[PDB]
């Protein structure tokens, strides 16, 4: 089964909980063209890298998983296994330590095209990569974003 | 039936007409890893980019080297391959600068993904990921392939 490592992050401009629009494509692309309907073939290992008083009910209405939660919903939905975790410190970093470490057949990771983290991906990763950049109709004016 | 395009070169190291062995690593293993028993889930696009008066024998043999014949004993390489496994394909040349070539193949062709191997230097594989306009998938070589230099192929 071919273990494929996705690296999952957060939308800086849609709210939260949503995935980055980078990989959340990047995560479906794979699924649709790579995982097709062959659904034991493959397992998705996904990664998302991290960088108290009360004195009223508002206070509690107040007060990484949420985004992990969402990739393994749309795994379960189709049927592809999935393992999920979150790992702290610089993505690009502790990205390429659990390539080396968990051993996954490939990374995917989205791309915003600017040209931080696919690019050293790529250049560093010791397994192959699969850069996936957003469709034209879903990149935003700002391309950082 | 994902459609995967193949960017395929000639080795400057192993003779002719040998296949890059990044290009090699990048195919075998898309086969291995990617298409694996499911044969007809896949279609593999192999794209090789290349870059008459005759006097002597000598001049027919340079012929039979030339990039065209390098092109097309690459491509019946690959394609043999493919036969091989059941795995459908289609392959052919296109001239030109490699790395734009395969950037204009890409949108004019529209695959799902494109393969390239890269020989991991730090010109084609960078160039490609950084602007092709569908998923690319990077393939480096095995330590135990990759020669003493790197740039060489
Ligand atoms: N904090 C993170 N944790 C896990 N993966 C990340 C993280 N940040 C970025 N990525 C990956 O990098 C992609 C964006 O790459 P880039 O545009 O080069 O920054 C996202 O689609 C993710 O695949
Ligand atoms: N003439 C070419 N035609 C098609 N693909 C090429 C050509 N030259 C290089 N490539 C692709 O670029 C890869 C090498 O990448 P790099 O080491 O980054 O130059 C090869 O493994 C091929 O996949």
């Amino acid at each position: 089964p071919t273990k494929v490592m996705v690296a999952v992050n957060a939308s800086t401009i849609k709210d939260y909980p949503n995935p980055s629009i980078s990989c959340k494509r990047a995560f479906e692309w794979t699924l649709e063209k790579i995982v097709r309907s062959n659904t034991s073939d493959f397992k998705i290992l996904l990664l998302h890298v991290q960088v108290s008083i009360y004195a009223s009910p508002e206070d509690f209405r107040d007060m990484g998983l949420h985004l992990l939660e969402f990739f393994v919903n749309k795994c379960h939905e189709i049927g592809v296994g999935c393992e999920a975790w979150i790992k702290t410190g610089d993505p690009k970093d502790v990205i390429c330590q659990e390539v080396k470490r968990v051993r996954p057949d490939f990374l995917v990771v989205g791309s915003r095209g600017l040209g931080t983290v696919s690019a050293f991906c790529v250049k560093h990763a010791e397994c192959p990569v699969m850069t996936i950049k957003r469709n034209a109709d879903e990149t935003p004016s700002d391309p950082a974003d």
